[PDB]
């Protein structure tokens, strides 16, 4: 028999009246395209830009009854990617593209095969830089949901309908891990049907849940800010007459916490609302700012001028309380802080 | 009947004399193109570069009387995006492009449909990086107006006229929020008709008002600069004989305010005029620079050599005034500062 | 009559012998192309990279006597930008391109029209990233001259000659302002004719003068460096017996000036020669380095061991002179500094 | 005889029935493509992005029995790179591309030659930016394995099989050195055969082992952090009555180690787990944080109020122990640290 | 006579049997291509990336005896750049490309002319980003040699041979200066013939010597590090009883030298070996680290407890020696340092 590249020329030629500009089942029911993706790579989730780069295999399946054959004996005909400009393909796009491209190295990374009953599989490799909004109300303790949605650009709902297939609509590669996040196994698959002044267009989307990793932000921000608070607590065990010792400790710790807070938001969007790392670096700034205000009460009362042995005993009393009080208030703040951002 | 891709070949072929290089109503009245956009994405408003990236759907509508049909029974004919190089389309462009591109993934994201009376809708997806000048005279308290304008490149006013449509000339997507800005709902739609030595060309434009968000700049700059001013005020409650205590406080606060002011303009254009954050960081620098000049008056008068008990009582007098004076002057500055940048 | 797109096919076809590979007036006098540009955008003048991005309209006018018509009644024929590959156009390029591109969004932004006597106007929109050398001998006080030059790549001087037109050879858009510079209205238009081993080629160029803005560099560098010098002057009003007060002031100011000088050259090319901001940050470093060397003369003479009451009166004498001397030397330096970089 | 470009037209023409859309040995055994690469350049191994750029020559060899010739006398026919779109080539791609491109300057950098028995060599130049996961559990002491894998996109295992050749499957250029790494000479060549819902596809891969260089991280991080620990040890040789001397040393060293640790992770991914440089900068932070806690035990016991001469002799005892103890504990930590990250 | 674009069609047509896929002198001696470049721009020499961007005119000359003409009277025929796909051109490429592109603005910047004896000149404009390894053993005092090499991709040595022409093989533009380097006038022109498993291929290369500029690195690094060493020398002129004065000077200078050394390698590759700026910043760190170890010997001996007047006179002796010793050791280090990196 004649080879499949020549048999498939007679199935697309001027004979038999095939036209690549006309959808299947024309002037009839709409075209039911069923889709699933395969995430090869994932990551580079920039939070200033609020986008993320992904690398997928987009598989599409529809039924073209004009491509049904019975003369050729075998069961599938792979169409060459040079000849893909000659059959009908759906005009899928991404409603949050922000730039995308094809992979064309050593061959156009495209694939198409046609069954005997006209079922057409069409798999392509796409790199996307998808946009997603970042809710950062509790920034190291959040679950970021970044989505991707697949619309039709030119065919309306009465012509072309997208669906996810019921057999694994999103697969993920095996060794796909992320440096800052983890990807939860449940993926929300729902509809996102759009309405414009043109018509109404089909849309399907898939949610991805990205829980962060606590372990990085503990090392850089939570633990060193917790040591500077303890570094202000050793002022109370220093003699009151050593005036540049207790002041010189209180000067430096209250201005390194300003440095630790200025570097806390170096790689973030400039959001207006206050986030959970900002309510840590402000309360921890409040303890080291009050550790120098304690000595301003010591140095004012102990300099009052028996009137001498009274106020020195009173300024001794404010130091015996503050050695017990300030680690007790910082301890009950950590109880109210970490429980609040674990219950949420 | 014959399918619409073959009917529309007879409407564009050598028969009937259609030519894609000739405007409609040729040697007659000009072509009235009516336009509206649909902002999908918005943002990445860089202020050093003074540009902003947007992602729109550009819809254009005109009337080509050579495309009026009556034989084919239905009411609209979608032209395939491979065959868009064969009818007349307006040569719209953006007068402040700074780079732009099309979206061509899985299909050229283009759309065209023709009514029975020759009305041609033409919608395309464009990514723009539009230039806009930044007026930063009151930088955290400003309303930035960045525009976009749509000109004709080759047809003059007596051939082609752009208009906004009266039914929603700029729509914005539903969940379109910005991290640093808010987009006001009123959009100024006016004309921008250009005059060159070639001819005069049509132009329409749309203003977008971007009020900022106060909440970010309070956390990073206004509040920590306000604490260092209070950190210089606790010098007055420290004994005068503790010379490295009052000097060592005044040294450090006056040089961290130089650090807080150098980081205040890290992500800005290098504008010449003074802005509202620069008149904050200079007056707040003036208080901490005068808090060390106060002790230079203390340490000079208290070292004069009853002549002993006189000048110590005089140097005590300058400290009792300055504990009341300096928070009173900083309080009446905040009244004159925030009212001035709220009335404007 | 037949429409202009069909009339102009007969003027470019195989009939009448038109050939797009042959210059006008062939085997005769050279082709006189007259040019002018129109600067839409200007800026992003990077000084590390030593380049600047511009966005122009390049208009070219020449006379092709093979395009003279008299049958068609009207006076200009706009050629469609799809058909621009069929007439002769000059091979202009930029001798300092460093990358450039066309604008092709919604139409190739090109324009061509032909008069009855064969005059051909040809306007295109180009984005350029032009290279220019930066003379930075007096860096905030300089006038940077960055040019652009327009050569012929394949035709020599005996075939093709470029000229500027005498009627406004460089226009600038109305609202074109720069954040760091101002553009002077006089533009030097001169010839730049090149000689190679191939032949000699035509060239025209245009100089642009970019005077800077003083106001930015005063706020970030000149004023805060001037306050740290005054911050070292308050050491002389502090008692000599307060040894960590006068030393602790002199330590910190001499090492923040090293920080202010290291940040003074953060966004600059690594030029070898010394510039006017470097001779400011070195003399201002010399005052704060001598303010601690003054106390090293105080603390050595006042510790000599009537021999006691003599050297204390001598160390008092070196402080009464230096309270008058050091602001007097810094005042006469500012006279010699700002006059030198105003006369130049 | 006729020249080889005309002889090879008769071997690819409509005569003899050659078709570039049909694999060799069709309806028979699969195609055995044998491959080897040649690494020209290597490097720019970004660790935040977790990728690396490489520049290779990809050679492929297969046997097409339809290209066997015997009339033409010579032994190889170089096909011109303009005519490479007319014979069958394998659809190899890289499963971890992350962007790639061809080299097309002065000629498409492609090469193909055909032997008399139909052996087809096909060498091309490709630039790849390959993705690889970074295991950073022991960050300056690790061996990073970054791979590259070569799959088939459209042909399954029963049609096309990739193999490495047994004669030097990966060559490396002679002067190919790396700034941060060394490339080990043994390269693991194994199979990576993929299974999808489409079919099963061939895959071969090559592992590259990149041992780092110790010498950079010693200079920037290990040695200066080791000097600040010694800088805290000289507190014990300073008198106890010099209260701003021993405190003022302990303040500054414990907050420069926070600076040295914040800069230790400036160019890294934000991994959660703790790495070997993080357990250095935390133990070295523990010594300088305990060097100030030692004086808090000195300044509390020496201020107790023979009761005077007792506790001063006891506070002398805690200083004689700590001059021997703290360099002894830091010495036995370096034994347990460097042996642990040398045995692994 | 017929015009040259039509005469040259008969010299490339199906008549006369010209074929653009066959080299000149086929089945004969190899093709002797002679080459020379013309450097327009040079620079952006990134040292982290270890590459440099250049902009050249690549001229190639060979002899095609099939292009010899005698009927047409004139002496050169310029081929239009649209018709360059129809004659034979060498497949030159760059063995260290790392990305390159053509210049195609307003015309493809290409040029070809044919003499009567068949000599073909072919000049094109190319932008290259060429890779070169950086030897940084003596980093501010080095001569960097970065090369560029021009190979053949498809023709072996028995088919095509590259040569430099003997008349100025590398010209440089007149005003071509560099911000960080100077380009020496002698350029080493040698052969680089490659051997692969395919065949042996021709190669020619050109070395460029880039001596740096000393003047930048003196201002930022050598001079401010030399002032901090002098800033530690003024400790010896301060009284021994002023304990926070001599310690507080020694604390700050030894930790700003760590800052000056951390910023010394901010824009460098992470090389393992020690370089000449690293042996400066380590010896200068050794002087300021020993200036605080000197007072640790003072404060231990002067606190020993005639036994009182003995050790104070001994601690006075260690200060009289160190005022002479430490500037004498730093002076003889500068003799051994600058002579060593001037003799090399
Ligand atoms: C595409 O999918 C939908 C859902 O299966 C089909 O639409 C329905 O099909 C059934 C039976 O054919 C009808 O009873 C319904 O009236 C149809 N409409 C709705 C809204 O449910 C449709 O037939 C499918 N089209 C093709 C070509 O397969
Ligand atoms: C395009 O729009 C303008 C405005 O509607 C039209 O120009 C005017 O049309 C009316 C009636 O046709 C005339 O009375 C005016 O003299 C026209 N000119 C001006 C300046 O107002 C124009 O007719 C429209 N052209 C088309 C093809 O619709
Ligand atoms: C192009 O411009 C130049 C200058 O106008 C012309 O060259 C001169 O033309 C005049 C009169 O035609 C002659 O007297 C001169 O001898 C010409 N040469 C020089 C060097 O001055 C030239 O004619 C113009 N060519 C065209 C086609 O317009
Ligand atoms: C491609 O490679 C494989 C391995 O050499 C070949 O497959 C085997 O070939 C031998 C002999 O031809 C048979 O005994 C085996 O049954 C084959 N299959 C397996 C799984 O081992 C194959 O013949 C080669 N094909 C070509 C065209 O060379
Ligand atoms: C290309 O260049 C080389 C060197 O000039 C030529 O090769 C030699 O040419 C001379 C005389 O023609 C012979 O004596 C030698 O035997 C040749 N080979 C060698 C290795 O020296 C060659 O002829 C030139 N080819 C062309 C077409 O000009």
């Amino acid at each position: 028999p004649m080879p499949p590249s020549e048999f498939l020329d007679k199935l697309m030629g001027k004979v038999s009246g095939y036209d690549a500009r006309i959808r299947p089942n024309f002037k009839g029911p709409p075209v039911n395209v069923t889709c699933n993706i395969f995430i090869n790579s994932f990551g580079s989730i920039a939070e200033t830009t609020m986008d993320y780069r992904v690398n997928i295999f987009l598989r599409q399946q529809w039924n073209d009854p004009r491509l049904a054959y019975s003369e050729y004996p075998d069961d599938s005909l792979d169409l060459d990617p040079s000849m893909l400009d000659s059959i009908w393909k759906p005009d899928l796009f991404f409603a949050n593209e922000k730039g995308a491209n094809f992979h064309e190295v050593t061959t156009d990374n495209k694939l198409l095969r046609i069954s005997k009953n006209g079922n057409v599989l069409y798999s392509i490799r796409i790199t996307l830089v998808l946009a997603c909004p970042m809710d950062l109300k509790n920034f190291p303790m959040d679950v970021q949901t970044c989505i991707m949605q697949l619309e039709s650009f030119g065919y309306t709902m009465n012509d072309l309908i997208f669906e996810w297939d019921e057999k694994g609509a999103v697969q993920v590669a095996d060794g796909l891990t992320l440096p800052q996040f983890i990807l939860k196994e449940e993926k929300d698959l729902r509809y996102c049907t759009k309405h414009y002044n043109t018509g109404k267009f089909t849309c399907i989307e898939a949610r991805f849940h990205l829980e962060r990793q606590m372990g990085y932000y503990l090392i850089q921000m939570y633990i060193p800010s917790l040591l500077i608070v303890i570094l202000s607590w050793v002022s109370f065990w220093i003699n009151m007459d050593a005036a540049p010792a207790r002041v010189g400790l209180g000067i430096t710790t209250v201005l390194t916490m300003t440095t630790q807070s200025s570097g806390s938001r170096a790689s973030l969007p400039k959001v207006s609302y206050v986030k959970a790392i900002d309510i840590w670096m402000a309360v921890c700034l409040l303890f080291v700012f009050s550790a120098l205000l304690e000595y301003a009460a010591v140095n004012f009362i102990a300099r009052q001028h028996e009137m001498r042995k009274l106020f020195i005993s009173r300024a001794k009393r404010i130091d015996t309380v503050s050695r017990v009080a300030f680690p007790l208030v910082f301890l009950i703040f950590n109880i109210f802080y970490w429980i609040t951002y674990k219950i949420i």
